[PDB]
């Protein structure tokens, strides 16, 4: 028993991280294969940064001008290429620690584990979510860029986002291993806003079933709704609205609980009406929604 | 930017973790050099756990007793020993993936990271806290036991938990690597009760510094208080006492927010007096205490 916010065991990504310089900028990269990725920005001045026209700056620059360094050694630099937002360097010796991998683009609603790193080096491993407007809410410090996120599946590590970026507001943005950002996003300094980040329903609800596997069941209501009633709640509170597709994932907790869903919602429109009245649930005072069912699922089963 | 709970990257706990059975019980193992460590209920049956005599049910064990397993490969036992609650079981093969390491003795409101493990594999990393009644809240299920808890500074793991029962009210006890409990429990089936689970003072106002640092800034009030006026209102919340040993911890948290210790101190209090009125600091509606002074100083200038 017990329901914590649990990240993925970093060791395979770890092993995957090195320091890429280019002039005077420094950041992160990812060594898989003989292929180290890193955000593209890594060739900019801070005057570039402005408006960088990334065609023309990397123009300037040759293999011997990217330093990659994993641990304390040097890899030789063999070839280089754009592809979008990221920097794809060949070298001449592949990662012997590559774990089995995939590249993956994920949906908002979904939640990773972000190892942050600064030089190449790894500080600590959170997880997070893709909120609805495309933005993460990490903590990252200059530095930090080149930093990924990623899940496990038993052996194979699928790589879902990179950090390039941090907004004005203080919320993260990045890429895909492809080079291309969630969202609308630009690798450009330029005030750049989010969109209203809204509340990720089906990770709620997902989280009001670990908490009744767990034991707090004060929630519990009385009454049941239908997906459009609960939507129109849902629209009220900036929650994302809930579809069949919710409902048809949350499905084996509905049977694990004997709850079924939308009297799960019903409770869920309880709470957003009522409130908590300074009650907590698995030890929050607000509505969690960066655990997806699968992750519960995973948390109560002991998914290794 | 960005304030996370964030655990140490567990790569180098990931290449300790063993399978240790006996009989029909199997645990997790810490396999450090040469030794293997176990929590000692793995001699036990299900009938022994009500009144177990450790030291008798261990007579009828020899080192073939002993099934040690890291990865899908059987690792040779030459001895065994009971110190405390746990077992160390010494192997013929040096552990390659030893990394630099210590057993410390924690005191609580100190946080550390916890690599949940089943049948030897990890599952996910966490970070919690030891709380002032010598329980953590985790997130085990069973097959969890002798999974670890530890910290990092730099390239040395100081191994600090060791994983062993859970109340019945769902709160989470274990030793130290020297295998004595923290707080008064024992590795017996008997209903064991936690004393008041205090909240820790110097971690919320060290959080309330991350928030300061960060931007969150509504709850700084105009006054300022003494070390007994605010230790009347802990008392009173159920908040541990601050000493000036707390406030000397936090003085480069101070510092670099130009925030006296006891004007932050009286902000808090007024925060408990007054409550949140459904505001939040760094995403959180509750007075978070599973950060550390040092936890804060750390994540927000990026060490590695
Ligand atoms: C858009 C994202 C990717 O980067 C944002 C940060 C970009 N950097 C860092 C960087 C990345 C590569 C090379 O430098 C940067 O230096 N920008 C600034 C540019 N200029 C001209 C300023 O005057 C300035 C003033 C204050 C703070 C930042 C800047
Ligand atoms: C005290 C901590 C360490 O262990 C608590 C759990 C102990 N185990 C598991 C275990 C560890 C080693 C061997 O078995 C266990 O089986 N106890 C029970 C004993 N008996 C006799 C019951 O009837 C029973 C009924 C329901 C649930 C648990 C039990």
């Amino acid at each position: 028993s017990g329901f914590r916010k649990m990240a993925f065991p970093s060791g395979k990504v770890e092993g995957c991280m090195v320091q890429v310089t280019c002039g005077t900028t420094t950041l992160n990269g990812l060594w898989l294969d003989d292929v180290v990725y890193c955000p593209r920005h890594v060739i900019c001045t801070s005057e570039d940064m402005l408006n960088p026209n990334y065609e023309d700056l990397l123009i300037r620059k040759s293999n011997h001008n990217f330093l990659v360094q994993a641990g304390n050694v040097q890899l030789r630099v063999i070839g280089h290429s754009m592809q979008n937002c990221v920097l794809k360097l060949k070298v001449d010796t592949a990662n012997p620690k590559t774990p089995k991998y995939k590249f993956v683009r994920i949906q908002p609603g979904q939640t990773f584990s972000v190892l942050a790193c600064y030089n190449g080096s790894p500080s600590g491993v959170y997880q997070c979510a893709m909120r609805p407007n495309f933005t993460i809410k990490g903590s990252f410090l200059n530095g930090s860029c080149g930093s990924v996120g990623f899940n496990i599946d038993y052996d194979c590590v699928s790589f879902c986002y990179m950090h390039h970026m941090e907004l004005p507001t203080g919320v993260h943005a990045g890429t895909d291993l492809e080079g291309n950002f969630y969202g609308p996003f630009v690798d450009r300094q330029t005030a750049q806003a989010a969109g209203t980040d809204t509340t990720i329903t089906v990770n709620v609800l997902a989280w009001l079933y670990a908490a009744v596997i767990n034991g707090d069941r004060w929630f519990l209501n009385r009454f049941t709704t239908t997906l459009n009633d609960f939507n129109l709640v849902a629209m009220k509170y900036n929650y994302e609205p809930l579809t069949q597709d919710h409902v048809d994932i949350l499905g084996p907790l509905s049977a694990q609980t004997g709850i079924a869903v939308l009297d799960m919602c019903a409770s869920l429109k309880e709470l957003l009406q009522n409130g908590m009245n300074g009650r907590t649930i698995l030890g929050s005072a607000l509505l969690e929604d960066e655990f997806t069912p699968f992750d519960v699922v995973r948390q109560c089963s002991g998914v290794t």
